[PDB]
């Protein structure tokens, strides 16, 4: 409440919910399982990122599962925030380098992780517009890093891969992505 | 039926169902697929 | 039981893993977990 002071908007929206009606999802970033990409598909992905022409997408879908024992007619709600990575733009030009398996390099993608998500009784988990006017600039920035582990004449697809995402502004919580989700 | 003799309980519950209404799941144990754990997470699991 | 298979300086995470579960009292049916399920 006190971090949205200027705003009567918070009174209209946030106040509707008892503090226990709202939960947080401390989803970890490191514990993603091993990537599953077939080296033909990995090479083709690298090609499309390197010398691609058509504009590419990168989506980020959440999904909440509730309990039917408490009544209710819907069980799954979900939506996506599609983002476009322009050809020859910085974002793709860095993802492509990331794929070559360099040890420490990393990239950050802006406006990808909304923080406050409403989960009403309909299959639309629409982001709450009313804690975030821009609907596209108020989204957090996420930091993607391709951790890479050797096993053992290809130097690229010879060994393990997985992805780790962190918030842009991580203080000591690199293993943390808070995501406040609203339940009616 | 005969392996729950002492029990009227079986009469109340089991009898409600025709023998075909009840099925068994011969789930195998060996044919689990390869584990998926990232060696950071495996090491952290081992630590915990 | 953690069955473990080698592929190929870590000796731990260098190679394949998977899990196999059996009943405590298995006679010859180590590849079997019966589970009687009731349907109304």
């Amino acid at each position: 409440s006190q971090q949205f002071d200027p705003y009567p908007l918070a009174m209209q929206f946030i106040s509707q919910y008892s503090p226990e009606d709202i939960v947080t999802a401390q989803i970890e970033g490191s514990s993603g399982a091993l990537w599953r990409i077939s080296p033909p598909s990995r090479a083709q992905m690298k090609q499309e990122l390197y010398n691609g022409t058509a504009d590419i997408t990168l989506r980020f879908t959440w999904n909440f599962q509730r309990d039917l024992a408490k009544g209710g007619t819907v069980e799954y709600t979900n939506e996506k925030h599609t983002l476009e990575l322009a050809p020859n733009s910085t974002a793709r030009r860095q993802l492509a380098q990331l794929l070559e398996g360099r040890p420490d390099q990393s990239v950050v993608i802006p406006h990808l992780f909304p923080k406050y998500i409403r989960a009403p009784n309909g299959p639309e988990a629409n982001p709450v517009k009313q804690l975030q006017p821009d609907e596209e600039e108020d989204y957090l920035g996420v930091r993607i890093q391709l951790r890479r582990e050797q096993v053992g004449g290809t130097k690229a697809s010879d060994f393990l891969e997985w992805w780790v995402i962190e918030l842009q502004d991580c203080k000591a919580d690199c293993n943390l992505l808070p995501m406040v989700i609203f339940s009616d």
